[PDB]
């Protein structure tokens, strides 16, 4: 089998990624952030506490005839920007761009926090790390990926982020049409549960290429790219005027500037973020401090290639009993 899906960014800024989900029967269409960071494929619910909604569309599982109670399972996760949710869970059938998977743990929110009840567009995540890190309890429950990994034609899933722009999420199949040149496999550790790979450099604009190994995690659901804090000092140093601001939370700079692209190694490859991609607009609305797409990672404890850096790239995850990730131009 295969599934294919289209993934829509939620605003202007590419802030997130939105793709429908078929969930229960008849079907219940939510629009959920495909989070390769985390392993929770949890949703607003008719379970919801009613002051956290706010627009989201909502699961009831009462409503579908495959749902079933998962009894005594609970879960409650904390993501890395201080956000959380928590509820109990259910099994329903989920669908995916036409791929399907029966029995899948579907975890109803009874509480979520602020940000999410703020952002009317994401009616949930789908976590499309390793299953180690599914939060449920006291049974683990696996992500949608997992479950439908044997019946797929290649144990494979692809992101085709785009840029101010739709998308596609493919399961089991790559679309060699999607990309241009080859596409570089490099090796993965799911020590921390995460698609953990090894960048072997990056350039700033026209600049030389600095190799050095940068340890990351491959985040859909995080928008910036998130290195170290000399890597990122050499990026801002070629924009006039840019600085980090402790108030802001970060490397500011001036909306006049023409920003430079940034490229990260992949094996010997290459790929090249165009500096319009690291442009995440004013601070506040009508300010002409803008805020960079490319940020420290000190004091997160991981760099982190997020949106920004993913959006660059045809990005396969390989799924096989050796996991690997595969970049390409596009």
């Amino acid at each position: 089998s295969t599934g294919s899906a289209t993934t829509t960014p939620i605003d202007s800024l590419d802030d997130a990624y939105i793709t429908p989900v078929q969930i229960g029967t008849p079907a219940q269409t939510l629009n959920l952030d495909f989070d390769t960071g985390s392993s929770d494929l949890w949703v607003f619910s008719s379970e919801t506490t009613a002051s956290e909604v706010d627009g989201q569309t909502i699961y009831t599982p009462s409503k579908s005839t495959t749902a079933k109670l998962l009894s005594g399972a609970t879960w409650s996760i904390s993501y890395g920007d201080g956000s959380s949710s928590s509820g109990d869970v259910y099994t329903d059938t989920v669908s995916v761009g036409g791929l399907t998977v029966t029995g899948q743990a579907v975890e109803s929110a009874k509480k979520v926090s602020s940000s999410f009840t703020e952002d009317s567009t994401i009616d949930g995540l789908l976590g499309l790390a390793f299953s180690t890190l599914n939060t449920v309890s006291p049974t683990q429950q696996k992500t949608f990926f997992d479950n439908a990994k044997a019946s797929l034609d290649s144990p494979v899933f692809t992101a085709d982020l785009g840029y101010h722009a739709p998308g596609t999420y493919n399961f089991g199949f790559i679309d060699t049409t999607a990309y241009t040149g080859s596409i570089t496999y490099t090796a993965v550790s799911t020590k921390q549960g995460f698609w953990e790979w090894t960048s072997t450099g990056y350039a700033v604009g026209s600049g030389t290429f600095k190799s050095t190994s940068i340890d990351g995690i491959a985040d859909t659901g995080t928008t910036l790219l998130y290195l170290p804090a000399t890597v990122v000092s050499a990026y801002w140093a070629q924009v006039s005027g840019a600085k980090s601001s402790s108030s802001v939370g970060g490397y500011v700079f001036p909306c006049s500037a023409t920003l430079p692209s940034f490229t990260f190694g992949v094996g010997s490859a290459r790929i090249v973020i165009p500096g319009d991609y690291i442009d995440f607009g004013p601070i506040s609305t009508g300010s002409s401090s803008c805020f960079g797409g490319i940020q420290s990672s000190a004091g997160i404890g991981i760099n982190i290639f997020g949106d920004v850096a993913l959006k660059a790239a045809f990005v396969v995850f390989n799924g096989a009993t050796t996991p690997t990730l595969g970049f390409a131009s596009k």
